[PDB]
RNA sequence: UACCUGGUUGAUCCUGCCAGUAGCAUAUGCUUGUCUCAAAGAUUAAGCCAUGCAUGUCUAAGUACGCACGGCCGGUACAGUG
């Protein structure tokens, strides 16, 4: 199930500006970038043994 | 430039120290147009201190839901500045 689906969103309704909603940056979220970093670390191990 | 002048005796020479003389430091006095460098609360009290300042710091790369601002496109977690 998707954690990013269920984020607690915060409204923002101040006069003189457009009413908008903010959401936080989710931490400890698996993304392609952390997986790419993991692959890079294992690659560094590979070249060191070679 | 390895230089001298004077002072004891009625007069001569000498030992001898002193005064003058030149440099360096500090202080001070009088005077003082221009320009270039430039020391400067050590000496006496490592005495005592009013007030202000003398040490802070962010990149693409630790943490951003402060609308403090700010475009989306709209379920697009997080634009970006901060």
């Amino acid at each position: 199930d998707d954690v990013r689906q269920y984020v607690v969103r915060k409204p923002l309704n101040k006069e003189g500006k457009k009413p908008r909603t903010k959401a936080p940056k989710i931490q400890r979220l698996v993304t392609p970038r952390v997986l790419q970093h993991k692959r890079r670390r294992i690659a560094l191990k590979k070249q060191r043994t070679k």
